[PDB]
């Protein structure tokens, strides 16, 4: 348990106590975890209050990863827009990033150059949120090459279901996301028989790049992790 | 027994899945009228052919509707560079209402030129027209952080935040959201904003720049909400 407590001075706010007193069930000798974003840190309940007491064992490092696969399936856009998803991708979570050709992608390829930057992009966003896992960048492959997957989701104007209403939190995630030209209907077949469920972004028409960062903020960021 | 059915094109013929959900699902029929869209246009159909697949004619074209809603409210803090344009064109291709640059304790500038304001605004101009919008967002010019009125609604994103969006946002209401700088804003900024109106939301574990910690933001608020 994940209690907000600021400062680490000892003593729980009101809420908190009743949270996990109450709702939670909280006995004296429990460990769990104190934090006011600042810190982190493992504690013990001393005194059952109200406010609940505690005392602190040991400070240690936030985790920053989401805690499922996160791999996001992007085809190549024009311009430099790639690597600005990549790093935002970085940000928002992502464990790993594939390119894919597909048939309104202007790029059908990317050489070693290319590639070899976007990764310097995932490894320097990953340093500057935090993490300590870098998102790994794969050499392009064509859609028709993506997997079966156990969940994925992929934007699309005629779906009615949102990310909240079908994301299953404790689920490796493949989210797809098409270039400026969209997926091809073929494509979104090929994609829902590959596993991927057609969830909705709204009532405006979206950039591919925003599109892709919108989704996965969805799905991680939006979801507190 | 109203219905929209995806038609890519509005060509007067319906996917095979749209056709089975309308025929088998929702008994249709020769006559019967519904809606037909495809992200670009939308329009009132009548069934012509039920085929499959279903086959109608066009009654009248509309407008897709693009807005959110309710008014939606961007506090940004003001940001170096282009930053702030390329907020306020994700900001509007998400459905934003205004933009309020804020001078803030740890932002940056703590002004911003008739240049500047302009650029954005053409920005936001442009924008409408290529995320399908008719209405352009207004931008104002940059306001003290305690010149902030009193919201009916308000989210601000702050680190010590458990609460999602989803477990507080009330799609009802218009809706104020708070971005800080990259500086992020002070503590006495968030007791300010709170006092304004504004809950505390967590965007996750990971450090977010400015721009992309306000395209989250507002991402779970409207597109993400289906609006």
């Amino acid at each position: 348990h994940r209690a907000f407590s600021p400062g680490l001075t000892g003593v729980l706010p009101l809420r908190e106590t009743r949270h996990l007193v109450e709702v939670l069930r909280a006995r004296v000798g429990d460990r769990f975890t104190v934090f006011d974003g600042e810190r982190e840190a493992l504690a013990e309940v001393v005194d059952l209050g109200p406010p609940l007491r505690y005392r602190v064992l040991e400070e240690r490092r936030p985790e920053r990863e989401v805690g499922v696969e996160v791999v996001l399936y992007v085809a190549l856009l024009k311009g430099d827009k790639l690597a600005e998803v990549v790093r935002a991708a970085t940000e928002l979570g992502a464990t790993r990033i594939q390119p894919l050709v597909t048939r309104h992608s202007v790029p059908k390829e990317m050489g070693e150059g290319k590639l070899r930057r976007l990764r310097a992009v995932a490894l320097e966003a990953a340093k500057q949120s935090g993490r300590v896992v870098v998102p790994e960048v794969l050499p392009p492959i064509p859609l028709k090459a993506v997997p079966q997957v156990a969940q994925g989701l992929v934007a699309h104007v005629g779906a009615t279901a949102r990310v909240r209403e079908v994301l299953d939190p404790e689920k490796p995630l493949a989210l797809a996301v098409g270039p400026e030209g969209g997926f091809a209907e073929e494509e979104v077949a090929l994609l829902e028989a590959r596993g991927f469920t057609p969830v909705s972004l709204g009532r405006r028409i979206l950039r591919a790049e925003t599109a892709a960062l919108a989704l996965l903020a969805l799905c991680t960021a939006g979801e507190g992790r």
